[PDB]
DNA sequence: GGGGTCCT
DNA sequence: AGGACCC
């Protein structure tokens, strides 16, 4: 019934440095966090460089691959908004997920096209970028010509990235954003392709994992193997029953209509964030002072973002990481506190988070934190 | 890794 | 406050 697409920029990162640095754009181009490759350009995938390899495992593997470093998120947060500002222009229910990939439901777009049409050029209605599974189309099934529609503002909106911000990527066209999400990435880089009904089946038995149907991460993975449920099919397949009672009613019923390509959810709009939060991680800081300092760090981009933001926080929370999950506290920001943009908020927000510090780590007793974290959150 | 969302 | 998910 609907008819949904799904964007996904490519090598999200690594394409924003290669505009910033068009020099690069020729080069196998690797983007690092620290001691991970958390992504590379085509030219590099080309030369056996993975997605989050190790900077040791890619430099052996190609040694030629330049590296620029992204772990401040700052411009490909800015360019990531302005991909979802676009796309908000075609309409205005556009959901993120992450930083390069958008959700917009094009179904009362597409009616409103047809709706316009003509008898003699709906003859004539034509597909934009591959058909999944090669599947023939029938013009006769309104199915298939809503999902060409939808296909053909794809490629408007494709278009329209490449033209306004430089940005190529891939888009899916499909009946909900489970099936355009999987079927955005079957073509990559900078293609797209469309999922009519009956090749459904196909494109999720295509999966190998059980967890690569998004919603089935690494904890619920792991409960499913033990369960002997590896493939799409054993999921379709395992008792309903015994699920919900080893995963819960929520779970169990969600993964498993996920397993038969079946998703009802709508696409929601995400609008601004409703939190801002700066991490670092390190090997070790074990002394209260270090700790003050990275925080000071931390809070001061942060006042720089809430700055251009317009809108007020309400409660920051502090987060941390000790040496061998993560542990936090928040609290409510003072209402005094709050009304900041020409004097000096920092002292009174480090004294606040030092306060929460403490209250999680103990200064007295020796401590090995790997990673400290702020988070601005309660937006109004 | 350095982010972000929602639910319990 | 933690846990799970997504990128
Ligand atoms: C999965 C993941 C992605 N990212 C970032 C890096 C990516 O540039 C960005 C989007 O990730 P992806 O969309 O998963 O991958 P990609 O856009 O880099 O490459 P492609 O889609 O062509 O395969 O999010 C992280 O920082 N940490 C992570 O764990
Ligand atoms: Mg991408
Ligand atoms: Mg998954």
């Amino acid at each position: 019934s609907r008819v949904i697409v799904h964007v996904d920029l490519d090598c999200f990162y690594a394409q924003v440095e290669m505009i910033s640095n068009p020099e690069l754009k020729d080069k196998p181009l690797g983007v690092q966090q620290k001691y991970l490759v958390v992504t590379c350009n085509y030219e590099a995938r080309k030369l056996g460089v993975k997605k989050l390899m190790n900077v040791r495992d890619a430099k052996e593997k190609c040694p030629q691959l330049v590296l620029v470093n992204g772990e401040d998120l700052t411009r490909y947060r800015e360019m990531s908004y302005k991909v979802t500002e676009l796309l908000e222009e075609f309409s205005p229910v556009v959901e993120r997920l992450g930083f390069d990939e958008n959700f917009v439901d094009l179904t009362e777009m597409v009616e409103k096209r047809l709706q316009q049409l003509q008898s003699d050029e709906l003859s004539a209605v034509t597909v934009s970028g591959h058909v999944y599974n090669n599947q023939s189309i029938n013009l006769l099934d309104v199915l298939h010509i809503r999902l060409l529609v939808g296909s053909q503002i794809a490629a408007e909106m494709r278009e329209a990235m490449y033209n306004q911000l430089g940005l190529t990527g891939c888009a899916g066209v499909a009946s909900n954003k489970l099936l355009a999400k999987l079927v955005s990435g079957v073509f990559k880089p900078n293609q797209q392709t469309v999922l009519l009904p009956e090749s459904c089946q196909h494109l999720i038995h295509s999966l190998n994992h059980i967890k690569e149907i998004p919603g089935i991460g690494y904890k619920t993975a792991k409960c499913l193997e033990a369960l002997g449920i590896n493939s799409v099919r054993d999921l379709q397949t395992f008792s309903p029953k015994i699920l919900e009672k080893e995963l819960g009613i929520s779970v169990a019923q969600r993964i498993q209509k996920l397993s038969f390509g079946e998703d009802n959810s709508p696409v929601i709009l995400s609008g601004p964030p409703q939190s801002f939060s700066e991490e670092d991680s390190f090997k070790k800081c074990s002394s209260e002072v270090e700790a003050k300092n990275k925080i000071e760090e931390l809070l001061a981009s942060l006042l720089n973002r809430v700055c251009q933001d317009g809108r007020k926080p309400h409660t920051v929370r502090l987060i941390i990481r000790r040496y061998s999950g993560r542990e936090s506290r928040q609290c409510p920001i003072p209402s005094h506190v709050i009304q900041k943009l020409n004097y000096d908020v920092m002292t009174p927000m480090v004294d606040i988070l030092m306060k929460l510090f403490r209250n999680m780590v103990n200064v007295k007793m020796p401590f090995h934190l790997t990673l400290l974290s702020v988070c601005f959150c309660n937006l109004k």
